[PDB]
């Protein structure tokens, strides 16, 4: 169940991912005991070809589904005809040995070749579940995480062993929130597994002095709340072992730990990686995230803290509605008097190092017109820094930096065009709102053109290539969720389109 195959296989790991014996880091860490781990460290000890002995003592991840789908289909028809082919039930585990964690219920994967299920993104794949009406296959994935939130305080990363240690961008309250649409006390229902892990979030908050840190909340010298991305391990990733004991030897002027948790909590933290994290973005040694107090994590602790307040009002608990409302003020004061970068004119991360605020314009500044903290003239500032210098002919770019790290110029990324084209509407930027819609949706059809598939993220300099990108046609979870809600948007109710239009009107 839940002890890591980086502690489970000790020296035998660390020996076999050293190897390079996989082309993936990622095969091994999923690599299955056939039988107890230190009966085959003690083989291991005294003999030792290491691939024949690997191969008689692990059943490796099996070569997984290669899913075609008939050519010919409208963009619409191959996104909706996918949902059922990438549900997936992982009911039991192999044994006891597994780092695959069991779930209740099925659950939706971003591509057939996916062997685990993740956090944040699952939001974005359960928008285009819900456009396309598959209720059931959302309160089977709520269920999952609210199993998860009562058997392991959190939400991991993903329902491996290995991704307990940390969480992900905190969308499950906007999850209850989705579900509730529909089945409408949802937020009731889920209100005890919304306050467990908002109170992970808050973990050691009451403790804090000014200027102190804890795990995943902090407090700056004015006694301002805000949290952060923060991993409980200070070891390589399993799944990226080799990658980060390299990454960390690349800067031996600083202790590797500190690397590590820096390269775990970036990956927490969704943008896996980024020159946002990275003191030098063409060095990953110079990462810092657990310095770094992030815009778009404390927009959604805004929004965590509006739903709690509301899911307590409904519940007829006024002491408890009335402690999150005072909460979510704290935070929206919080997010305006420490997140917004005034000489810029947009919101950006704080500094913990130099108790500033940051100067870097990402796709993040939008996060609180998204959750709706921004006052409305930083509202219209954000909107003209974003079609100024973040728009481009495929959509929203992640950052102004290319630094060759995934969540950077000049790649676009489904939710982050989501939240860009949802925040700018909620504060009337209707024409910036819809050009980031128009454009990113002619990037994916483009591709879907030319490619015949949804991909994992998007060159946003012009329209119709991806990426490195996802493989198979059985394409992507937050693509296609994204592109449904956008598509529909973009065509009268009365008719919608299949594929997207010649022309934006």
């Amino acid at each position: 169940q839940t002890t890591s195959p980086d502690i489970l296989l000790g020296p035998l790991f660390n020996d076999v991912q050293s190897a390079k014996l996989f082309p993936d880091q990622k095969t091994f860490a999923d690599a299955v005991p056939k039988s107890d781990p230190l009966m085959i460290l003690a083989d291991y000890r005294m003999q030792h070809d290491l691939r024949h002995f690997v191969e008689m003592n692990f059943t490796l991840p099996a070569e997984g589904e290669k899913y075609v789908p008939p050519a010919g289909q409208s963009l619409r028809e191959h996104i909706d005809d996918l949902w059922p082919v990438l549900t997936r039930t992982t009911d039991k585990a192999s044994n006891k040995w597994d780092s695959l964690l069991p779930l209740p219920k099925p659950y939706v994967v971003p591509g057939g070749r996916f062997r685990e299920v993740y956090y944040w993104d699952s939001y974005f794949t359960m928008l285009g579940l819900a456009e396309s009406d598959h209720w059931d296959k959302i309160s089977d994935m709520v269920d999952n995480f609210a199993y998860e939130i009562d058997t392991f305080g959190h939400i991991p990363n993903g329902n491996r062993s290995y991704y307990l240690s940390r969480s992900q961008p905190p969308f499950f309250s906007m999850m209850v929130e989705l579900l509730a649409t529909h089945d409408s006390d949802a937020l009731k229902k889920y209100r005890p597994q919304m306050e467990k892990e908002y109170a992970y979030w808050m973990d050691g908050v009451d403790a804090l002095q000014p200027g102190q840190a804890n795990k995943r909340v902090v407090k700056l010298d004015d006694g301002a709340i805000l949290n952060r991305y923060w991993d409980d391990r200070d070891t390589p990733r399993p799944e990226s072992w080799l990658d980060d004991v390299n990454t960390a030897k690349s800067n031996p002027n600083r202790p590797a730990t500190e690397i590590y948790r820096d390269l775990r909590s970036a990956a927490a933290s969704g943008w896996d990686f980024s020159s946002r994290w990275m003191d030098d973005p063409q060095k990953l040694g110079t990462i810092r995230t657990t310095s770094i107090v992030p815009v778009d994590l404390n927009a959604l602790m805004f929004k965590m803290e509006k739903l709690l307040a509301r899911a307590s009002q409904e519940s007829g608990d006024a002491a408890s509605a009335s402690k999150y409302e005072a909460l979510a003020t704290a935070r929206q004061k919080a997010i305006e008097s420490h997140l917004w970068n005034d000489k810029e004119g947009w919101y950006a991360d704080y500094d913990l190092k130099s108790k500033k605020v940051r100067n870097q314009l990402t796709a993040a500044a939008l996060f609180p017109l998204y959750v709706k903290a921004a006052a409305q003239d930083r509202a219209d500032k954000v909107a003209a820094a974003t079609s100024s210098r973040l728009l481009k002919p495929g959509g929203i770019a992640t950052t102004t930096v290319n630094s060759g790290q995934q969540w950077d110029a000049p790649n676009g990324w489904a939710p982050l065009q989501w939240v860009a084209a949802e925040g700018l509407q909620n504060y009337g930027q209707e024409k910036v709102s819809m050009d980031v819609t128009w454009r990113f949706l002619k990037n994916v059809q483009h591709t879907y053109d030319r490619e015949k598939k949804l991909v994992e993220k998007y060159d946003v300099s012009t329209t119709g290539t991806g990426g490195g990108e996802y493989p198979l046609q059985d394409g992507f979870g937050w693509s296609n969720g994204v592109t449904l809600k956008m598509l529909d948007r973009v065509c009268p109710k009365a008719k919608p389109c299949d594929s997207v239009p010649e022309n934006q009107p």
